[PDB]
């Protein structure tokens, strides 16, 4: 059997080129090399208050984006988190092997709490435990995520090691798979800020489903720097905007940063932005063409969700049974 | 509609005569008045690190003893919490509608289950459209949270949950044998304060013999909680067993010493416990009967719980599972 890949994305907000390069691109590339399981984590999404119709639509939007990106339901397991009860079940059990301080120190909880001071809910606090459950249910070896999820992933390793030390080889210790390019795509007008899929200022984001012409305009208005002469060179500390543009270009084209730097020798931000805009616009055009073919086919989305939950349930139920046996529950009849 | 009562039976800790005569005995006789649900809450148990085999055993011990006390799995619903996934599912969902501040108002080294179990308890109750909860006195804030969560969710989404109420009325006072001012508690570390339902007649005699009394001269068997708490407790225990009134026992023990009272208390308590214990050991050692009870109970519970969860999931907006 192949090693197992698991990762998830929230059906909230609108997935961005940041979500793509930090995660979905790796997801697509790993489907033959590993046994891949990809999840739409609707239970995580509701740690930020969602409109019920937006949440249902976004769940189906996200599924269609997975397919449009090239996640292949004949190769990977694709499912909606709430369709598999074992996620919540293991999540509760793992609460008892997670310490309050491990959770209160999470950067995501802190940032999200500051953004939503009116809804600092227990789900938002407990977010990393459910996420560890998501991973550990599937005997997961590799978790492809962006840099922002590294702290959460490290906790899932701590939890898996803690549990295994008490009970045996119940879980695999997962390892992060974080790309070299695009692991932390930054905001176009505030390049010291991670690009958010829920930004109040849409001019910060490149949405995967956004009108490509709208995206090209945002790219040309992305902030750069005052360097005289303007020079296309990677330097996050001094040239955050130009660096972020180079990172996006490198991630779409596959070209290395040194190659791009050489390509733009003697050139300035107009050439840089012109070809970030060209590359991204073409990617989004092709992606969106596949997207609508999947999104408007309810029968196909319904079948993918059904088969995926069935495949996921078979894995998850096996792990949960071993967890429940280890901690001392009377096994269900 | 016949009200739904939800009770969470914690597996660890053997029930005492205070648990039986003070509450369960009466609930056993209300199984036709209410749709009673008895959930053996193993998922609550694991907030405290404990031996796995002992937790499995205590789950089965608790099930057989509830059956032995007369819970009728045909009239009531009795099941193990972990056998019904909806409890954890609704628990997660209700985390997202519970303020962090609410849990902190109930450090870095406590586990998250210890912090988060009040939400699980709210899910346990709210799954079954529960009308009544016989909470402990230490669980009243927890029930208030469950009511707050239910109303908050209902205000956003419609009348999805019943708002549960405490079961207000109390049925017998059983105090600690060596500290007559303290209720006899199944979680007491001093086992000599308690009489467990499984104790043998020699154990009962010994514990009653050491039960504190007073230095009244002459000794006088008369009820007076303020001045004769130990003797009063022995009288309450004896009346709760035999049904004889406190005045009748006072007349019966006129001119008698505390040794006589204690002798009668032990005999009466052990007589009560013998039919309980016979039923217990017979149920506890019938693995297939226990398995059938848990299978049937989890099936009944899950049928009800899944109805509520699906309404919750529909209201939140989750895409419905494809079966
Ligand atoms: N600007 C950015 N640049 C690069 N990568 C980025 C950027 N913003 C986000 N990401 C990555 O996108 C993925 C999905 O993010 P979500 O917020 O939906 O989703 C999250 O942040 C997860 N907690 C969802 C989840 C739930 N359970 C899991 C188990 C395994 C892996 C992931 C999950 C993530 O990999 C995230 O790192
Ligand atoms: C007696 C009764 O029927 N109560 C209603 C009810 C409803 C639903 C679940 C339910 O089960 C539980 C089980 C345990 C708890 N619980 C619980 O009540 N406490 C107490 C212990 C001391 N007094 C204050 C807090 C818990 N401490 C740790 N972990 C827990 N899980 C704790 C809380 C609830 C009980
Ligand atoms: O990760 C988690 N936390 C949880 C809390 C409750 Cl109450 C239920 C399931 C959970 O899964």
């Amino acid at each position: 059997t192949k090693p197992i890949v698991f990762s998830g994305a929230q059906p909230s907000g609108e997935l961005t080129i940041g979500n793509y390069m930090g995660a979905l691109r790796q997801w697509v590339n790993m489907q033959d090399d590993y046994h891949c399981i990809y999840c739409i984590v609707d239970q995580h999404a509701i740690t930020v208050r969602q409109d019920a119709q937006k949440l249902r639509k976004a769940t189906l939007d996200t599924l269609a984006l997975y397919l449009a990106c090239g996640i292949d339901p004949e190769k990977s397991t694709i499912f909606v988190q709430s369709h598999v009860p074992e996620h919540a079940q293991l999540g509760w059990a793992l609460n008892c092997y997670t310490y309050f301080g491990e959770l209160s120190r999470m950067t995501q909880f802190k940032d999200k709490s500051a953004r939503y001071a009116e809804n600092i809910n227990a789900g938002l606090f407990d977010y990393p435990v459910l996420m560890a459950a998501d991973i550990l249910l599937y005997q997961t070896n590799l978790v492809p995520v962006g840099e922002d999820q590294k702290q959460h992933l490290e906790l899932s390793r701590d939890i898996a090691q803690r549990f295994n030390a008490l009970y045996g080889e119940i879980f695999k210790v997962p390892e992060p798979f974080i790309p070299k390019s695009g692991a932390r795509v930054m905001s176009l007008l505030e390049p010291t800020k991670k690009m958010s899929k829920s930004d109040d200022n849409r001019n910060n984001v490149i949405g995967l489903l956004e009108d490509p012409k709208s995206v090209v305009k945002k790219i040309k208005r992305a902030v750069t720097d005052s360097d005289e002469p303007p020079v296309v060179r990677y330097d996050v500390q001094n040239k955050a905007g130009v660096s972020n543009l180079l990172d996006i270009l490198s991630a779409v084209t596959g070209q290395s940063i040194p190659e791009l730097e050489k390509q733009f020798e003697g050139k300035m931000y107009g050439h840089l932005k012109g070809e970030v805009a060209d590359a991204v616009s073409g990617m989004l055009t092709e992606l969106q063409e596949r997207y609508h073919r999947f999104r408007n086919d309810e029968a196909f989305l319904q079948q993918v969700m059904k088969d995926g939950a069935e495949k996921a349930s078979a894995h998850a139920s096996r792990t949960l049974k071993a967890v429940y046996e280890a901690i001392g529950f009377v096994a269900k009849r």
